[PDB]
């Protein structure tokens, strides 16, 4: 049960800020402020994670998306991170992500950048 | 404005079954249901797409997320799929997913597969 | 043993030409063109295969890589391609690959494309 | 030209042991040592190097395989990295992976994890 050590503000290596709500169904709701690309502002995300994980020390699996669009700009683009959350002391969120940007078919083997985030609670 | 191209029941290369509203606002809502791997029946799901896509030809962005829990099992792992929408007589979905499970910090190396999923409106 | 049914000329869904010898000790050698992107003509490889993969239906597992440089152009990335080979009267080399740019420190977010090839023995 | 930044013995996070020789010509060649998984002692790697790097700043694009067999076992799998060397008083070379299993048909959806290591030349 991570609903309350999930909810919150969390920092990544970029200095982007993901402020997230953990729901007791596994939903996750919030906004996204990237420091870097083709954005300014927060963008909505939503996601889902793992509401009832193992007790055995595992992570807590979960996953989210951001369209890059908002009121300011768009970037014709999507992102997900997929990774787990890490409780205690200094708990982490450590994910991978998939950039999708929208191609035409002649460049979509070129469409897709990959990438790794480690969020904190601390900047 | 892909809002009624995505909107509807979906089908990949594995058989399984993607059922998804899309908003007006670019959310989307729906369920999942794996034709493989430790699952069984329909997950919720949501995710984010680009609701004002370029009218040069590119796909539209999108990424969703299913966390593998429901009412039947719970397989402490979550899928990210990231892709576009290509609209047209044979429309698609062209995903990368990435499904991270819950793991302990000597296992975490490991807790990631990635692989890539095409979603058609026909079986 | 599938060092010869790996060795040869093996086409992608780009109609890129990839050129491999495997050795009996495991290595791949030979030439890649890509039909796409910033390429012209052939450009070394390696890489390694599972020489004594199992006898149960499995795949052979392989991979390699390619430097984007060659007496024509240099565009400052590599690409990685890993995979399995599956025998037969339709074989096929079903890869995943990650390419990198080299970026400055800022832009390192941003280096790594990843998509999906799927080689066979005909065009 | 990094040959000689490259050359050498490096760790990574998961303290496994890289040690390559770059050639003027591009090659990598060398010996992998893993701390995790299934796997003990050294295996063959093989790779690619850009060996005339951009001027600006930018790092150096490289790549590398290898496969899970050597005389004390056989994985069924191989590994390839894709990243990019950064020079300098504490040099690395970033890196994301992929590692990919031999499957029957009907298991090739699961055959691939995908992570990444950071490589320093102290421990």
């Amino acid at each position: 049960r991570d609903e309350a050590g999930i909810t919150g503000t969390w920092y990544n290596q970029l200095g982007s800020t993901f402020i997230v709500t953990a729901g007791a169904d596994g939903a996750l709701t919030g906004t996204y402020e990237s420091a870097v690309g083709n954005a300014e502002s927060r963008y909505v995300l939503t996601g889902r994670y793992d509401s009832a994980p193992a007790t055995d020390g595992s992570g807590t699996a979960l996953g989210w998306t951001v369209a890059w669009k908002n009121n300011y700009r768009n970037a014709h683009s999507a992102t997900t991170w997929s990774g787990q959350y890490v409780g205690g002391a200094q708990a982490r969120i450590n994910t991978q992500w998939l950039l999708t940007y929208g191609t035409t078919e002649a460049n979509a083997w070129a469409s897709t950048l990959v990438g790794h985030d480690t969020f904190t609670k601390v900047k």
